[PDB]
């Protein structure tokens, strides 16, 4: 029953075909599903009487070449995935579909939160990602718009962009989902060898253990393990951080209170 | 009869209110109407159930600060003449409405026409300008879109931003209206002295016996009315300039076989 869209004529005749009386639920990914994908889907299920959702690796946000020719790919794993949990549509439209004309018209954040963490260590990033947004939003036109807090920042940009473009649709943010050690789940997470998953587990076992009252010092741990911390910063009542096990980059945010607490 | 919509929340009220049976024309101004503005919104109402008229002067395409501060404002004057012309809705939204957290997310074009004549000469501009564009369709909605051929790189910049942003809008481009000796109808123009309007002729008067064979002795021709020409350009069939005359900055485009005719 599920429908598949490959491209957006179809997906406009599909999306013209709902009545405005149904609750429309999106949840944007770039596939290769696991669970914290999974659990933003079921709480659009729980929320709405429409579920849509896309997937696209979409080139403009990637600032990284190597991290987009890797980036993991398992349509048929997540199409079958994705009927398991009754989604109504999938949206899996090429890049032609999406930039006709190529990456023409873009939008550029210009304010501090896009200047740094996140902002600062993948320049472009989140131009692309907003002007991807931004697409999406128009192509779907949802009642409600599923967000994980892993991607802190991101959230905090299509707030502003939902606000400041007139968009009229709601956004929930849903907690970070994580393995039992603590490691949030990521689909880059595919592209870990075996020790490198060791490694992972060190990480998150400090994590747990520190007080963060002393970055410098818990970098230094941090980079003992064989990763390299590419950044950790306390902001607020939050700690960010993102680091290097190999080729793979993983990125986290959490309470300081709890830690990467299960 | 016309309902003075003076920021979103009124002016929410009012489109919501209409039924999807009336088409609805949108005619985007800066205030200060002219006959120029005036063709405009005749062509939206005998194509239109409603006729809905927007005055923001917006900041962030005034790449001058000085043409800014002095940029002509006659409110009253501009609603009388929206009354007569039974115009439906007059949105006139400040720039809090407009920029609630002020101008954090731009559109951003990069393109080659965006890179030449009025985008060259004015660095920043088409940002602004595509930026304010895409909020206010993004309250508006409307089935019809107004503009003026004299905007010629505006009128294409904003054919891209309703493609690549999914907007479901036609855009209607109009001619340009000038005055007896050529000189397009212009809100700035409000701003020529007395000699300012006979350098502007003259001008004109000039440009009617061209065949812009020679643009470099039409430079001269032109600049020796005591304006200073910005630009001068062949641009496929048509030629585009712009001038200055005091501190006043006017721009032009027609088809190179005709010349500023009428
Ligand atoms: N481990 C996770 N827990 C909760 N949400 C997540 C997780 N990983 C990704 N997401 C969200 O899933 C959506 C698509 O993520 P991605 O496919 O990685 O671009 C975004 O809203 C992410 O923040
Ligand atoms: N002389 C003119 N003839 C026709 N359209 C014009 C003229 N001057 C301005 N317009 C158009 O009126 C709209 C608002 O212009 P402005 O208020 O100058 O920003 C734009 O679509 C302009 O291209
Ligand atoms: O690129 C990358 C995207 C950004 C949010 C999480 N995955
Ligand atoms: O000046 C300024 C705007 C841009 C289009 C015409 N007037």
């Amino acid at each position: 029953a599920m429908i598949i869209a490959d491209n957006i004529k179809q997906f406009h005749s599909i999306r013209n075909s709902l009545i405005k009386q149904q609750k429309i639920g999106f949840v944007p990914t770039m596939g290769a599903l696991h669970n914290g994908h999974i659990s933003l889907i079921k709480k659009a299920k729980s929320e709405n009487d429409v579920v849509i959702v896309s997937i696209f690796v979409n080139p403009t946000q990637f600032n990284n070449p190597n991290d987009y020719q890797t980036y993991p790919n398992q349509l048929q794993q997540d199409i079958q995935i994705l009927a398991s949990l009754d989604v109504d549509v999938l949206f899996n439209p090429s890049e032609k579909d999406i930039y006709p004309d190529g990456n023409l018209l873009r939008i550029e954040p210009k304010l501090e939160i896009a200047n740094i963490l996140e902002g600062k260590s993948r320049p472009g990033h989140f131009s692309g990602m907003l002007t991807v947004v931004l697409k999406l939003l128009q192509i779907t036109k949802p009642n409600n718009l599923y967000l994980g807090e892993k991607d802190y920042q991101q959230v905090m940009l299509i707030k502003q962009l939902v606000k400041d473009f007139f968009i009229n649709t709601k956004i929930i943010v849903c907690p970070t989902q994580r393995q039992p050690s603590g490691l949030p789940l990521s689909s880059r997470n595919k592209n870990l060898t075996s020790t490198d998953i060791e490694i992972a587990n060190k990480i998150y076992e400090i994590l747990r253990q520190d007080d963060f009252s002393n970055l410098e010092e818990l970098t230094n741990k941090i980079n003992s393990t064989g990763a390299k911390l590419q950044y950790i910063q306390k902001l607020n009542n939050r700690i960010f951080l993102a680091f290097y096990i190999g080729k793979v980059r993983l990125i986290d945010n959490f309470l300081k209170e709890t830690g990467p607490s299960c």
